[PDB]
This record gives C-alpha cells, structure tokens and sequence, in this order.
C-alpha cells in the first residue's frame, strides 16, 4: 500500500507527474499533465512524492510503456520544498543505479534569484549520472514572466515528442476528462459537515494545540487603525491575540492567515450561475487509489466552497477556460474559449492582455461572456484552492508575547477589466471591526512559520536595518526588542534605521513611535527617506551611500549586520549595488572580490534578506 508501484500494478496507469509545490502551481500542473495523458492513449496519476518513496523508481521500468515526469520548484538559496526535502536528500544520499527508466523533468523558478531553477537541473543531472534516460529537454518556467505560458510550450512540444519516441496515437481530441464526481445530500447534520475549517473535522470550534498551517489557530483581533494619515492607501496596523493558544515565536518571524473570500463574489457567481449555494453535496475522486479525496474537504456547501476552500479571485488558468468552453452556448464565444488555450496566435495575445494583464477574475469572465453558464460543480472543480497569505511581525517575543502584530496595504486597484478588484486577505482583515465588547471577537485563524531574519545572539553587535513600505514590522520587532534589551540593564550597540516614504503627511508610518523611540536612545539614528515631497526622488539607497563612512567602519569593526526587507523588484538589487559600492570603494577592492566578500558576509548570516513581491 506505502508503495506506488503496486498501486501502478493495480490501476494499471503507466505515467507519473510528481509535483514539489508548496503554493499549488505545481500540484496543478501535475494534475493537468495526468489529466492530459488520457488524451494520448495513456493512463496516470500525479501523485505527491512526500509519501511515497523514491526507491520504486527501480521497480517502475517493469511496467511497460512507462514513464515519469517531475515539475518542481524551489526556495531560498535553491532550497528544497517542505514535500520535496526527503526527495532531495534521497537524491543527495542515493548509490542505486536506474537503468532503463524514462523520466522528464519542468522546472519551476523565478529569473530574480541566482538559483533559477536550482532544483529540476539537479534532478535532470542526477539522474542522468545516475544512469537514467532522458527523453525531453527541461522546461525553463519562470516566474518574473508568464509561467503558464512556459508551460503550455513545453507540454505542446513535449506530448509530440514522446508520442513519438513511445509510438501511440493521439486520434482522441478534446475529451477533457473529469477527475472528480458529484455527490449531493439531502439529509445530513452539520456535525459531520465541514463549515470553514481546513484540517480535522470541528476544529474552529474546540482548538487543541498545536498550531500550524493544517490546523490553524483563530486569534482574536484586539484592534487596528489607520496608521498612514492620507487616504489614497489604507495602510492598517493588525493586533491578534494570541492569547493560552500555546504559540511561541520570536521578533523578525512571519504570521500567516487563512483568509475568507468576499460574499458579495460568493453571492454575485451564485445568483449568475443560477445554483443553490446551500447544497451539501461532495467531489469524489474517480481512481480510488489515489490520496486526493477531495479537492477541498468535504461534505461542503457550495457558499462554503466559493467563501473558504476556493479561489475566485486571481485570473483563471488556461486549462479551466479550455474546459469550460464546451459549456459556451454561442459558437464565437466558444472558439474564443478554446484558442485561449492555445501556444501561440491571436488567441495567445487575446489571453495575455484579456485574462491576466485586465485581471479578470472568475465572475468577470462569466459576466463578460453571458452566453456561459458551467455547471457550478464543475467550476468548484476547476478552480484552484485558496492560498494562505503571511505577513511579517512587528512584535517580539521578549516584549508582550501575548499579541502578534501586522502591518499591511490595503489593496485596491482600478482593473484594466474596468472593475474594481479587492484584494483578499488585506481588506478581510480591514472588514474585521476590533469588535470586543460582549461577545463580538472578530475571529481571525492563522498560524506562525519560522525563519532565519533573527537579531545577533550578542546584543554589542550594531545592527543596521533598511526597508522603505511596509517594511518596518519586522524592523520594529527588533527596535522593541532592542528598547527592552536597553531599559532591562544590559548595554546595546548601534541600532540603525534606514526608511522610506512618499511624504511625512501622507504614509509615514508610526511617526510618534519612531519618535520617541529616538528620543529614549532604543534607536540610535533614524533615518528617513521622502520619496516625493522634493522636486527630485531620494531613495534610501541614497542615504546608505551618504553614511558610507560611518557604516564601513561599523561592517569593518563592529561586524555589523545587515538587514533588508520590503518589496524585491528593484529595492533589493539597488540596496546589493549600494552596498558593492561602498565596500569596495572603501577597501579598496575590486568588484568582483567586493562581491566574494559580501557572499562571505551573507554565508555567515550577517546579511539577511526578506523580500517579498
Ligand atoms: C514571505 C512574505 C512576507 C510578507 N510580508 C508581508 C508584510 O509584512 N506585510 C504585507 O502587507 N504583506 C506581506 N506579504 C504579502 C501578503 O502575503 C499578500 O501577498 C498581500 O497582502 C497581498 O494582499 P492579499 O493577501 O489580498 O492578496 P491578493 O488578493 O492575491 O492580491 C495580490 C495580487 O494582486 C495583484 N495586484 C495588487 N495590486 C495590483 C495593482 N495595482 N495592479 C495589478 N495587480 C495588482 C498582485 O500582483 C497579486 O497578484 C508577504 C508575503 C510573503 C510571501
Ligand atoms: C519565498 C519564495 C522563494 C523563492 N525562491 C526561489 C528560488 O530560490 N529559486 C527559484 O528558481 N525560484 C524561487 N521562487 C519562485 C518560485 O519557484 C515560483 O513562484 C514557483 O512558481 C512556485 O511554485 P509552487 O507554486 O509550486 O510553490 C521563490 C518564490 C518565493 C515566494
């Protein structure tokens, strides 16, 4: 039963798509290629590669016409996944021998980090050293771009291919196969029928610990504000309590929240599909050996299904249009359905600027397209899951642990689609009145995550710290702990900030805060940077090159740490280039030693990244 190769042996499916995702792009493409075998006269599974273990592979040639696919992604410095971390170090310790095994490998990267698909080229080499065959060339997928575009390339160039290399036909077109069957209830209690919650039956009601992303934790929202003095952006300030829930974190960590969707969308899709959203009903997956119940757990309403378990707002991919076009009741509308699915033409561009460039949602393209009206159970199935989002904590540990903090934008924007699009999780939190009172709380689930942005161990070290935004929480994290490691008797060193803002009346953020943090020494220099009060822009690169002297003596003496986070599109790279400039000016030293030595810096974690775009 652990084994998958019996399982093989019992369905009798020949192809395997394994998936390293942690976001749900990979586990989707994976079930897209297992769904499209069908098409070839083959039959497979994607199957998670966590529970199963790697030494089948030698086992897998004995089926015959066989073959096993990896799309896989990466972290960090070239990280594994939290699934494809036993599959890594299997490859790192393996001494077996694969021989005559067919494999295929799609990487999935981002073009902004050295590591640009670190993980499928160690694959695709490993098991080429290791004595395996390889049949179609990598798939460079990256994600600074489009990566279903990618995709769709590779996959319309890689089904030929082995077609070719395996002999079959491909005489079947546009089968579009289910994967899961409806299965509705008449009579049934809410007590076996889930209501929101994400791992065990019943769980937002009676919580035990511990908490994490399978069984998160609903905190109690204490209060917020309006920390930005404008009104063009909502900039919020979150406190959740987190009060006997047993979670113990620390200053520069990251709180993640399981958000739910607007009902207004929940509502407006219902009332245009023309369904009963209070239906229990259940998908249940055809191949019964396989671990993917359900899509979502279940038995779930429909509301319950588009509210907490779905993901209607982000643009739908090219597979759920191709499936949803034979649901188009005017031919034009169909054909423009279908060829949205395409490589390359019109239909290509029409995609490009139509689904993702106006952000169209899954409502926008039902009401776009009013000859369309899909079965609201095929939709459930379509649509992907919905997606946790985290946020840096402006609190510590070693200050108040009983409240986490955040700080977040509110997000609005005007839709090139000419609709106004909300973000999920910023304004579900901006909804969330403070409440208290009687019995009002404004529940809110979520749970922490670890990381390597921590403080020196030794309080001497001088700390400088650099992000413009939002990304003063984690920043503020470190100065309390900073101000309490001063006001309980031990000495601290250099504390550094170095921010950025459009205008002191605008979105400074915590102007009273800083300010006496300055004036009770936590801070020892705060350093601002406006972004659009003067005729010019002064960025806080800027002010890193005008305190130069000071912070090469602070790298060269105190060993300072380096500390940077906000947004990763041009901030970070600007900040690296600042930095390269200073120390080897400074040295004197050349570029590329600079560089050496600020690797060095970052091996030894005195340089520390937490970006986020
Ligand atoms: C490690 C990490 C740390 C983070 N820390 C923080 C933090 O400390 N504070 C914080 O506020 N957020 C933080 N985030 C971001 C946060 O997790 C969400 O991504 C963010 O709040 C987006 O809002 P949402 O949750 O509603 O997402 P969504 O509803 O998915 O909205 C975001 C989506 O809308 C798009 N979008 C947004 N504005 C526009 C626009 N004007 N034009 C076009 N497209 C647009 C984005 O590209 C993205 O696709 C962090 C993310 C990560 C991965
Ligand atoms: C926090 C974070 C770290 C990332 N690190 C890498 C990386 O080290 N190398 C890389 O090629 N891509 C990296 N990426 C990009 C992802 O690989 C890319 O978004 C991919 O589509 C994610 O696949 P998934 O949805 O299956 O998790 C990173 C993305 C995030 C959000």
């Amino acid at each position: 039963e652990s084994s998958f190769v019996e399982k093989m042996k019992k369905t009798g499916r020949n192809i395997i798509v394994f998936y390293g995702s942690q976001t749900g792009t990979a586990e989707e493409f994976a079930n897209r290629l297992s769904k499209d075998a069908h098409r070839y006269g083959m039959r497979g599974m994607s199957a998670d590669p966590e529970e199963y273990d790697l030494a089948d592979l030698s086992s897998l040639p004995e089926i015959d016409k066989s073959l096993v696919v990896f799309c896989m992604a990466t972290y960090g410095e070239g990280d594994p996944t939290d699934n494809a971390q036993d599959f890594y170090d299997w490859l790192q310790e393996t001494d077996v021998d694969l021989t005559g095994v067919k494999f295929a490998v799609f990487g999935l990267g981002n073009k902004t980090y050295e590591h640009f698909n670190a993980m499928g080229k160690y694959v695709d080499q490993r098991l080429e050293q290791l004595g395996a065959q390889r049949i179609f060339e990598l798939g460079l997928g990256d994600d600074d771009g489009n990566l279903e575009e990618d995709f769709i390339t590779w996959r319309e160039q890689f089904w030929p291919a082995v077609c070719e290399f395996f002999g079959v036909e491909a005489t079947g077109e546009e089968s579009s196969i289910r994967q899961y069957e409806l299965v509705v209830h008449e009579d049934m209690d809410v007590a076996k029928v889930y209501t929101g919650e994400m791992g065990r039956l019943k769980s937002y009601e009676n919580q035990k610990p511990p908490f994490d992303a399978k069984n998160p934790f609903l905190a109690a929202v204490t209060a917020n504000r309006k920390l930005n003095q404008g009104t063009e952006r909502h900039l919020m300030h979150l406190e959740l309590d987190i009060s006997d829930s047993k979670i113990r974190y620390e200053s520069g960590d990251h709180v993640a929240v399981y958000p739910a969707n607007d009902s207004a969308l929940v509502n407006q899709i219902g009332e245009i599909l023309g369904a009963d959203l209070d239906v229990i009903m259940s998908l249940n997956n055809l191949d019964e050996e396989s671990n993917k119940k359900h899509p979502f757990p279940c038995p779930t309403t429909y509301r319950t299904a588009l509210t907490y378990y779905l993901d209607i707002t982000n643009p739908p991919r090219t597979n759920v249009l191709y499936e949803l076009a034979q649901y188009a009741s005017e031919p034009s509308e169909q054909e423009h359905l279908h060829k949205m699915a395409s490589s390359s033409g019109e239909g290509k561009e029409l995609y490009l600027s139509w689904v993702v460039e106006a952000r169209r949602h899954i409502l926008a393209i039902l009401q776009d397209y009013p000859s369309l009206r899909p079965p609201i159970d095929h939709l459930c199935e379509l649509l992907p899951r919905l997606q946790a989002r985290y946020y840096s904590i402006a609190s510590s540990s070693k200050v108040h642990p009983n409240s986490v903090h955040i700080c977040a934008v509110a997000v609005e924007y005007e839709a090139k689609s000419g609709r106004v699009n909300k973000g999920v999780a910023t304004s579900w939190l901006r909804a969330k009145e403070p409440a208290g009172e009687n019995g009002g709380r404004a529940l809110v689930p979520m749970f922490v995550r670890k990381s390597q942005f921590r403080l020196p161990f030794k309080s001497t070290t001088p700390v400088i710290m650099v992000g413009p935004g939002t990304g003063i929480a984690p920043f503020m994290g470190f100065i309390q702990e900073r101000a309490w490691l001063r006001e309980q008797g031990k000495e601290v060193g250099e504390t550094l900030l170095y921010y950025g803002c459009r205008r002191s009346d605008e979105d400074y953020l915590y102007r009273e805060e800083l300010a006496r943090f300055h004036k009770d020494g936590a801070l020892t220099q705060l350093n601002v940077a406006f972004s659009r009060e003067q005729a010019h822009k002064v960025y806080v690169q800027h002010l890193l090159k005008r305190d130069r002297e000071h912070l090469w003596k602070l790298i060269h003496e105190g060993g300072a740490h380096i500390y940077v986070c906000g947004d990763a599109r041009n901030m970070a790279k600007d900040v690296q280039n600042t930095f390269y400039d200073i120390v080897a000016e400074f040295g004197p030293m050349e570029h590329t030693q600079a560089v050496d030595y600020v690797k060095k810096l970052m091996t030894k974690g005195r340089y520390s990244l937490d970006v986020w775009s």
